[PDB]
């Protein structure tokens, strides 16, 4: 087939604040655009195992609920083997990218990229989805705006 079903994995450090939000929003945008048929797996993970088994940060959940975006997730860690199970392994910031590239096996199919690679750079949003941990609910809302923006760009540019 010329239009293969795509598998996407969103990565952050804890799979607690940003990546579960990225997965939730991306699935939401796929559904709104009736593009389910173009995707196999859409998941989120963390480079660390610090929040394995836990539901997302209450602030990420509150932001998703405020926008009417469903979210249901338990923390999980990205592994070297996953690089052959996903077409895109998308990090939030450069520190995520650094770690992913160091565990990326040679020849694996996944393309490691920054979600912000899909930014238009037209000034609407910043490219790096910054860790909101030490910030507050506004930083989480901004991550939501960034992720929604890149999700729509990704759907328009990669399919
Ligand atoms: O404690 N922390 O610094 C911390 C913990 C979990 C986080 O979640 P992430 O956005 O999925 O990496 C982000 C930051």
């Amino acid at each position: 087939i010329e239009k293969p079903k795509i598998s996407v994995a969103f990565i952050a450090l804890g799979n607690f604040c940003r990546s579960p939000m990225a997965e939730a929003i991306f699935k939401h945008e796929v559904e709104k655009a009736n593009l389910e048929n173009r995707f196999n797996k859409i998941d989120s993970f963390g480079t660390s195992n610090y929040h394995v088994g836990e539901s997302p940060d209450h602030r990420t959940v509150s932001i998703c609920k405020q926008h009417g975006v469903k979210i249901n997730h338990k923390g999980k860690q990205i592994k070297t083997k996953h690089f052959d199970e996903y077409d895109y392994i998308i990090g939030m910031d450069e520190s995520n990218i650094n770690n992913l590239k160091k565990i990326q096996p040679e020849g694996s199919k996944a393309k490691v990229c920054l979600f912000g690679d899909w930014n238009t750079n037209d000034g609407t949003v910043q490219t790096i989805i910054e860790d909101p941990w030490y910030g507050d609910i506004q930083d989480f809302e901004y991550n939501f705006k960034q992720i929604t923006y890149f999700s729509k760009q990704f759907l328009k540019k990669e399919l």
